[PDB]
């Protein structure tokens, strides 16, 4: 009926996985410490089997662009305000439901950070930053987050796009888009297919978003290399595009009006999907490209701020990029 997979958790079942990521916090010092990164794919073991089944079979699904679980409690109260920069949003109140991401994602693969994203945390946040209204980053707000594969730029880049939504009283909508394959023709799928096209990092793995692995980055905007947009099966390709950052290559005609129409055809089929206080997402980053619409904050402690996590189905893949630790990437 809808372009993603729905699970809604039961009363029941909600509060049986809040109360184990509640044991979790009393347990383990931080969320992404080694030792809880370790022991979650093993904790979530524990989380009620209605959903473990629907994460398991779900993930095999063939067709959905995301993974959606909805029905967690969220306590504004007890959360608490909204942070004013993700330096400070480690907040007590929000907490129990960063160990919950968590534990959620370890049902579906590896999760991972960057050494250049805020601070290489492994669990990140989302919310308005007064002053980056019209940034083309996730702290924007006035301007709208165009759509992006995330990380598009790096073969590293994640397999799964895990949100939270925390609060989000005013029902802004992520965006999402599949491959238009009913509008594609023959021959631009065929130059869709071929490396011709160029992607550099955005403007979030840039230091002046920070408070070595830097140089990765200067190197990947200074000279990318070119890479296709589709991979896989001409019938189901997976994504890698970047609307905001990417380019036909120099003087290529023939790929830059490949691009042009496929930018088209995803502004034209870009659907809303409204996450609200306590639903979660897991976007296939393959399958799909995501952004978030424009609003207006509010700076008064009730701003919507998402947790957000990256996930990959294979540590290993991006062992030539491991920082010093397997768990942060540059
Ligand atoms: N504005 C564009 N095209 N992409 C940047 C948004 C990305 O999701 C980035 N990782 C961020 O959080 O800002
Ligand atoms: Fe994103």
């Amino acid at each position: 009926v809808r372009p993603w997979s729905e699970f809604r958790l039961t009363p029941a079942e909600a509060a049986a996985a809040a109360a184990l990521a509640a044991r979790c916090a009393q347990r383990y010092d931080e969320t992404d410490g080694p030792e809880f990164l370790l022991d979650a794919p093993v904790i979530a073991h524990e989380l009620p089997r209605r959903l473990r089944t629907f994460m398991a079979r779900a993930r095999l699904d063939a067709w959905p662009h995301a993974l959606v679980v909805r029905g967690n409690p969220v306590d504004d109260a007890a959360l608490g305000s909204t942070p004013v920069h993700w330096r400070t949003a480690r907040t007590p109140g929000s907490r129990p439901l960063s160990f919950l991401l968590m534990l959620y994602a370890g049902l579906l693969g590896d999760v991972f950070g960057w050494a250049t994203q805020q601070d290489g945390r492994v669990v990140t946040d989302v919310l308005p930053i007064k002053g980056g209204e019209h940034t083309l980053v996730s702290s924007s707000s006035r301007q709208e987050l165009g759509w992006h594969t995330e990380d598009a730029f790096s073969p590293y880049r994640a397999d799964y796009v895990g949100l939270l939504s925390l609060r989000n009283p005013d029902g802004v909508a992520t965006t999402l888009a599949g491959v238009p394959l009913d509008d594609l023709d023959e021959r631009t799928l065929d130059v869709l297919f071929q490396e011709r096209f160029l992607i550099r990092p955005d403007d979030s793995h840039l230091q002046v978003n920070n408070s070595v692995e830097f140089e990765g980055i200067a190197q990947a905007a200074d000279r990318p290399e070119p890479v296709a947009i589709l991979t896989g099966h001409r019938a189901a390709p997976h994504l890698r595009v970047d609307g905001d950052f990417s380019a036909p290559a120099e003087g290529d005609e023939e790929a830059a009006a490949a691009l042009g129409t496929l930018r088209k055809l995803i502004d034209a089929s870009l659907y809303e999907l409204v996450l609200d206080q306590g639903d979660v997402a897991f976007i296939d980053n393959r399958r799909a490209v995501h952004g978030r619409r424009a609003f207006q904050p509010r700076y008064d402690g009730r701003d919507r701020w998402l947790k957000r996590i990256n996930i990959t189905r294979d540590l290993h893949r991006s062992r030539k990029a491991w920082a010093g630790d397997s768990r942060v990437l540059g």
